[PDB]
């Protein structure tokens, strides 16, 4: 079932699958509130920010295609990838998140992401959380911390990092249903077929292992990314936890 | 003028003339046309089973920010491999590079906006530094190499000893550059992209042209298609600078 | 304790410090040719029965005098590594060699190399089903496990379980001591070489949540590495596990 | 020779033949605080006046007696490096001492490490016009050079030059040995440790196609590094070359 270049006929070498995906995530965020004018300008036409809620991740993903579901066993490069991302609330009509900036550690993800209209660059994504059998820390527990950090082209990007005051519930993240996307794909020549459509993308979702904290979030800056967007922030809230959740193609909205 | 994501009032690239200047190491071999045929989109007729495998240093820069290089030099250099087929649009002579990996995804972007299929690896190109003074540069005797890899797995490795200096005649040159600009739908109502163009490049310039003995391995990987290329004949290796200028591709037709 | 060395020591890519680890592993156990795997090891071990391992393990080590540094320096406290290790005795000791290593990150290089742990820098990844993946589940029966490695552009080695039952501490195959081969040569003869047969023990151990399967492996071949050693094996045996442990300096045993 | 250590040898990392060098330089000179670069020198050295010299490179290294190595290991033969470098004496005898050099291959890291150059493994970008760019042309008045390295997701610094003229040897600031701290320390007391300071002299030495011009350095900042001692400084000069050399091993000149 793949459906990009490679395209062949076994469709063995194609980047991505016409199927459905599962993941299954850790996830360190960070909530903060910006200028909502500021962030309108990354909107796409059609969404409206929200009063300035972002959110910032990094998060360490394991994808399966329900073509494939066994093919970790012989390819398991294919199956993980990390991800940090700088989200901005906002609404069509129904709440949800627009991903205005993106990065991630695998090309396929990367394109998967941008079919279903995710902006995505490729970066270095850490994210490090206590294991559990470390014995000189435990894992997430009060007091436990826990680190993100990504970079692209030598430029730290953002870093972010929670330290554990409690365990937490559904209470201690601020979930808005929808996620929307901006499926674009431009002409470098006036000849060539332009794509530019709002979609919307979950079912079978599962969130838990929540843990709440004191968070911290550091913003870099490079000359090929727009940072500053997020820089006059309020930090929030920050939790760490893990979540799954099944996706298909993204629905277009407009 | 950034044309893509992250679109902002931070674009990948750029709607722009771009430059390049790169070094390059090619192998020419010859596969069992109707194998390659396969892997040609609608309207590219395969020729009589030439291909070409490279692995280059790249260097690109657009005219709308020629100095970029300055504050950002890993967004002015990037590494690539791949396997091209010779093929024909009508009678058109040129190439589809069917299977391209490249260390750099504003790169692999810009390749699939203009129809290149590229992936992201880990590609090396080696060749003698001249002030080397155990081996001095291109020369008789000198011995050029590659490799590129994804996802842990070695794709093809590349070299080349080389026997004399070269000239355009060692060069398997084909005018057309043809691509697939593929943009699917993962969802029935999305808008999909399928379409023929063809890349022409001004100003082009090869020189420092050394040929040689050559070796190829290709190698295999559960989500690769290698195997294509594997039953073939080599032909000539060559290693050679060149310079040239891309707009974007102009559509050719629809698929 | 090591470069970069300044007054504070915060540039010190290895310090003094104990750490624990904590790691998730894949392992293949193997039986090789004894005779080709003694080529391997430094003088005073002798091969087991031409035992081996294989492993591919996602690794996160912490130092108790900086317990928090995680938060600032992430990627200081995360690091994959894969080896092949050849089991022997010293005496009636018996323990493992760690023959070929590759790990991705420089730190755990050199800590290793300072204990006789000989490592290379490679590019390693191992994936393992996440439990709440929809579509697959976590670790269970069926479950598959996947582990691959390179270096140069070179596959090293892939392995691989699908996993058939729950395990227990009886599927690992332990022998307590790490055997090393602390060795810094000298490259031009006025330098001060090392050369020395050392013995590390965990200080702390633990091994849990452990599944077998059916295991498999793939070995490459580099021009700069030695892979063949391993080649003709008989696979005996596939686990994937969690594991925690301390360790402290690795103790001289005799030059060499 | 080092790990991997086999009968073969097709596995060390490093062996003790000659080695020469090809190399693309970025190289900024700078003057910081005399008293704050000698905190990072190894006892025996003596900073000089401040002087430093920052600079990025590509570069392709090949051994006398494997000198085709390239044409089946081509990611053997090829590394960049970054490295902040202080101006200092052993005596009357004008050096440099590389106190921070970061490498991306780590067979680079260990054969400094040998050599008593301190490495540690980062991401390091060289970017230099290519002459066949029909945009920009390759190195001449006006060019631009750019230089970057990072490591653990921190950029460490970055460098450029945008080039005024042709330049010479005059716009080097060449000083004949490179001073290194061959350090290899014990983590267990039972353990040999070693410390001593080395020379390296190139026994061939070559610079060529010199371009002199505007510089601009940029330090970051991380946990792990101590970029902040090179922080208050001048910026004197900047010039991008092509450089050669032949090295062996270092001479040792005495304990520390």
């Amino acid at each position: 079932a793949g459906a990009t270049h490679f395209l062949t006929p076994t469709g063995q070498a194609s980047l991505v699958d016409d199927a459905l995906y599962g993941w299954g995530a850790d996830m360190l965020t960070v909530y903060l509130r910006c200028d909502p004018a500021r962030l309108q300008a990354l909107l796409p036409a059609g969404l409206k920010v929200a009063d300035g809620l972002c959110m910032a991740y990094v998060g360490a993903f394991q994808s399966t295609s329900e073509d494939q579901p066994a093919a970790m066993l012989r390819n398991p490069a294919g199956a993980v990838y990390n991800e940090a991302a700088l989200s901005i609330a906002c609404t069509h009509g129904r709440q949800g998140y627009f991903p205005a900036f993106v990065w991630v550690d695998k090309e396929w993800s990367l394109i998967r992401g941008w079919l279903n209209g995710y902006p995505k660059k490729i970066g270095a994504i850490t994210l490090a959380r206590p294991h559990p059998y470390n014995p000189v820390t435990g894992g997430l527990r009060e007091g436990a911390v826990v680190g993100g950090i990504c970079a692209r082209h030598g430029f730290t990007l953002f870093r972010l990092g929670l330290t554990v005051t409690r365990a937490g519930d559904a209470g201690d993240l601020r979930s808005r249903p929808a996620t929307f996307g901006h499926r674009h794909w431009p002409a470098l020549h006036p000849t060539q077929t332009p794509v530019s459509e709002l979609v919307e993308v979950r079912s079978d979702l599962r969130v838990g292992d929540i843990w709440a904290g004191e968070p911290f979030i550091e913003l870099g800056s490079a000359p090929d990314e727009a940072l500053e967007c997020f820089a006059d922030h309020e930090v929030l809230a920050g939790v760490t936890y893990s979540y799954g959740f099944r996706i298909g193609g993204a629905t277009r909205l407009e």
